[PDB]
């Protein structure tokens, strides 16, 4: 067993090996798009001696953090030990290379979406946004009083074909993920990827359809088993008034008993109904993970919040540094030190706390990070608490 | 039909009402105890002419706030229309009279248990804590190399019989509620009430144990039914070491397929496990709602976050009032103005922000929180956070 | 209503019938290779006056019984009776004709796997081996220190596209079905057969994939509903080496929960594992079905255990004839007698004793099985059994 | 933590651990009577320091083995770890002390039924004995013409209360335990305790009833939920014209769908019927699990087939002895050797052959059992196999 950079002739083996890891795998002319987005050596192969038994990449992407600056982020994903080579080590050995590739390449943060919640743990990666599913019985849903968009005159939404308004979902997709944490630019073959999945298959999904709004869209379909759900497979809304004037048409599907929505912890849609109950939390899981590569490049990148006054410590992340980190005005100075350490946290905490979703108090109470100072507790709490909230751009 | 103070005459006919409008009703003796909670003149009755159709009260109890604050709090609870009195306006007269009692018995807060979502946001109720139910596939469950009590020697927790360490429970249970937002003082009727519900029920509930530390207990009782599932009634622990100390003896329960329990939205036990996706949320619901009788006294009486600087606006409560709120040094100050309102809300939304549950950001996102000032929403969002986590006493 | 052998015109009313009568028909082509292996004068079809209301067939078959001897065998099949024309005696008829052209050929036994339990005893079929579904939670399975190929290196298993190898699968196939009691020649028609359901249907059954070993294979596809489900369609190892190596890799499929399997009760795949338990028995049901056409010709084929000593006896079959029974040295003569029966039975007794899958004993407790004696019972329940575990080849 | 006899002090205490730990617990009153059966010095406890944190006992039990053959036998019950104690080898620790006692008593075999699958064969007890669980659909249900009590004139079965006919299912169940495999005696105690449970239960289980034939007996009561569902507790026939004239009575409860019972894999039931499919295997799990205590002891004490012809072989037991073990004319001699070995196997796999549940073929086929000869395997399989099928007779 050696491990390389696969040649062209390795491809329809990794096909095979998807085909038989993911249940999700389309396959190989989906898979050579996707591959678009892989850089010159971002994989990594595990031959027999022959055929391919283990296989990892990562993805150029382009990650907006807290402050809406935008990281290079490496997206790890195809990540696969064939069913006759567990227990031999070879992950650890393909994520080891991956990561010396990743660092060297300089890219100060690492990014994936986990298929069991612990494995990656290890490795460094945090848990970082957190998925929710609603489900709204919309045959109770009556909107407050206070809810925009209320008021006589036509409606701004249109009911489309999603494969005839690509360039305006594409141009409210680009402002969303400029603004918020967790957003991902969307390269061409992602959107030619996501509306061939609009489209019926033949005894599989059925037609979707689009709702559009100057400033927000939807996507969604009847599910295939339950004719009346209505899953919502992605809501991209700017303003207030985008959000609440596609749930306005979403509610207004009167065929449908339930919409089903995949968003985050701190969607407004409760609010918008008289009864905050009829959007019942049905599901709830860790979205994207992150491995801070680079601490000081990392910490020094995104903004904190301007509410907390400037604060001093020195954090210590285990086998990973020790620095003084100076927060004020928002920004972040980090520099190395050998002073005592006020804060110790794993690599995969600090991952956790990066985008905002996770309280370091939270942490501090299961002992994932250590510290003598709860007033230190409270400053990193309100520091890297995000204004905007933290959200999942798209799986990969 | 009159409204008036039940005399001794009316209660049998209250019991009567209360046995056929809620499903979780014990009896009169169980009654009784809770009516010992009430004060003269705290319950109203409709009668026909005869017979009760209407009924509600509040208990005395004692709110723990952030900044461990103690407010006396009118808890309503009992309240019920007979099935043959509905869309009579017996709920808006009733609660009319008693928010009239309750004010000008200089209670600063009125508090209930919603039985539906949609009925108490229009009396000024707010959603002010959240309910999370965790259930753990103990199975899989393993410890983090951090998590603390993994040491030789000996653990520090008992299993015990409730009814023989009433005590400990009473005394761990004071330390709690005086240190957490949402806590309620439990006066002996109700101790009295929750260990006879320890108790086997023939054709009911099966025994109920303890596991007993220093600093935190957790009453458990094998389901009904689902004889794999163990039902954590309740688990109160006062430091980190006594709440992962209990969960090493749950996730030891190995007869037991699941560990369920009722919780909060920042509970660390996902991060005590290897694996944070094992403690998968299987249901979210509002807690505790909180109507503010009286602004400024509610608004003066609790802390605020030292973290966020000095800083002045002017809030307007819908038909409750228009004030000049100065924050600073975590303490409010609150008095009349005819100052032009910066941010504007519905009695309610502010029950909603008093305990820390929802962040302003969130309810001006569904426009039940106006302001042109997004600075200002930073700020309240900022201030108004909890440093300890919200979390809900009992049910009443 | 006649009787007769079918000319090529009839065979599309007989594809008609076939489909309205069997859920699982494929169609004319599919059929039309099945067809292949029916000899000339194998099939009735019953015609009204016009179309068919009746049919069936045999098939030109090889089955392997203990001491590794392999008789032609006629595969009873493709029977079906027109809904319109029931409790007619078309069966009764139709079986009476295959049975005499059965008889008068010179096949010494006739075999079926039946669509219900109660049809084919009556015409002296008996169940003579035994389907057990194995489900391996997969997720708590570890091997036995004992369990073979646990030792380092490398995996003799490869994971490879099931129509790449039809040569492989073919080899090893063939050396288990000369082995196996209960083993079926697999002609071309059916390996080509076989290979065009290993491809996915379009809203039907997904990509088949293959474990390969020198010495044995696993054909498996996870379900179309249950994503977390691996169904196993055919496992055949040759050596103990090459069935624990299968089930390794079967055991590191890491995406599924569960492994299913259409197995022999006497599959030693629980003592592979640390804990039995984990390979549940979730079904049951009676495979292969035996007619002895000639009891002289079948007794005398089959070997016997050696460890038994030499004894004699007379069987008689109801209305089969009665037979003196020598049995010694792994070998049977059967003659013609008229002295005294000490065993009788009728014909499907005998069919479901002659693999091994059912003792004496058991058919003696239920009185399918006369005799006065209980030593000659324990003699018979010795000599039948079979050394190698009787098992299923393929449905027909 | 220390180890010691209990004394009457520790006994409520144990209690608590037991409700605790054991789902099926009654209370004390009904420990009490099981306690009978516990010899002086057949308990340990592990106290911490102070209360009980560990228990294990052994009951002195009377097992039936091949041959007709009643063992003294150590049936272990009643263990538990408290869940603050796990992994701190409390078991390991209190099986060794047990097994001690149980060695230095003279007992040549101990026995349990096992929680879980994965925990006892480290202790080197063997899974001995194999439940089947049968549902009949008894509308179809018809007796084939060979079953026996078909002819005209009365029934020999009653329909009684089981309180009333005691001792004659003492007599009945004493006939049975003597004759077959897996028998135990059951003391006064544990008949108290059977009719104690055959009286229905406020919002448990509902009446008992029973049917008697003068060899055979059947407790059953219809399911709490399932109305349609007759479960047989208990049916102990000694004739096989018993058991055919009990289900037919079963068969003949017209009110119920289904029929339910644990029996064992060679129970003739299905070939009483003309559809042998009707009696479903819903469930199949390991029985009782048997540690042979003295090789030697055990392998002389049991009959073996008379069949197979004399032959001598040398046994290796890991950590066990080895020995000469020659066997003819259905007895056993066992002498230690040290000759080479020409068969190993650990002592769970011995317990696992012991009453003839398990062929060695099938354990050489997991290689739980090694041997370079495999007409020594045949021989074993053979000589080791039971011409009365092995039962279960009670849980402990
Ligand atoms: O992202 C993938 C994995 N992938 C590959 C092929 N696919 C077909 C249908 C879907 C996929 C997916 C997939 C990914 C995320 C998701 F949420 C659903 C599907 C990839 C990355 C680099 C490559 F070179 C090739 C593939
Ligand atoms: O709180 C109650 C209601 N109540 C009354 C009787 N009960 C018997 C069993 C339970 C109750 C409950 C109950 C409350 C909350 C809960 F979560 C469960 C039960 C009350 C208040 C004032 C009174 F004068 C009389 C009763
Ligand atoms: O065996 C068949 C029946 N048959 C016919 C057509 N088919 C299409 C798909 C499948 C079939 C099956 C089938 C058989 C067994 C099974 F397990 C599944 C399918 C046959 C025999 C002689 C003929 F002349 C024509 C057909
Ligand atoms: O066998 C027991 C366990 N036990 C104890 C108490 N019990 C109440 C109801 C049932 C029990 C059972 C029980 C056993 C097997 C079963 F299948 C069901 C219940 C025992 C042995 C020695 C003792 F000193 C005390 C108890």
């Amino acid at each position: 067993v050696t491990l390389c950079s696969p040649t062209e002739d390795d491809w329809p083996g990794m096909f095979l090996l998807a085909a038989a890891s993911f249940t999700d795998f389309i396959g190989p002319e989906s898979a050579t798009a996707w591959r678009t987005l892989v850089p010159t050596d971002g994989a990594v192969v595990v031959r027999d001696g022959s055929e391919v038994v283990g296989m990892a990449l990562y993805m150029d992407l382009r990650l907006t953090v807290p402050g809406e600056v935008v990281l290079p982020t490496a997206g790890l994903s195809f990540v696969a030990v064939a069913p006759t080579h567990r227990r031999r080590g070879l992950l650890r050995a393909m994520c080891a290379e991956l990561h010396r590739r990743i660092a060297d390449s300089g890219y100060p943060v690492a990014a994936l979406h986990a298929s069991e919640g612990g494995i990656y743990g290890r490795f460094g990666y945090g848990p970082a946004t957190t998925l929710h599913e609603l489900t709204v019985d919309r045959r109770f849903a009556r909107f407050h009083a206070d809810a925009p968009g209320g008021g006589l005159g036509g409606s701004s939404v249109r009911l489309v074909r999603p494969t005839e308004h690509r360039g305006e979902f594409e141009a409210i997709y680009e402002r969303w993920r400029q603004q918020v944490p967790g957003g991902l630019l969307r390269p061409q073959v992602l959107w030619d990827e996501l509306l061939a999945e609009a489209k019926a298959a033949p005894g599989g999904d059925r037609e979707s359809f689009a709702l559009l709004h100057p400033d927000g869209y939807a996507l969604y379909r009847v599910d295939r088993t339950d004719l009346k759900l209505a899953r919502v497979s992605e809501l991209r809304a700017v303003t207030a008034d985008a959000h609440c004037a596609l749930w306005r048409a979403l509610i207004g599907l009167d065929s449908m008993e339930r919409i089903s929505i995949i968003t985050h912890p701190q969607d407004p849609l409760p609010h918008l109904l008289t009864d905050t109950r009829l959007a019942r939390t049905t599901w709830r899981q860790d979205g994207l993970w992150l491995r801070i590569m680079n601490v000081p490049a990392a910490l020094e990148a995104r903004g904190y919040a301007h509410e907390v006054g400037e604060f001093s410590t020195v954090l210590e992340v285990s086998d990973g540094g020790r620095f003084a980190l100076k927060i004020g005005d928002g920004r972040a100075r980090c520099t190395p030190t050998d002073a005592a350490a006020e804060i110790e946290m794993d690599r995969d905490v600090l991952g956790s706390l990066y985008l905002g979703a996770h309280r370091a108090s939270t942490l501090a109470a299961a002992n994932r990070l250590r510290t003598k100072d709860s007033q230190l507790l409270r400053r990193l709490d309100a520091a890297f608490a995000s204004d905007v909230p933290v959200q999942t751009a798209f799986e990969f």
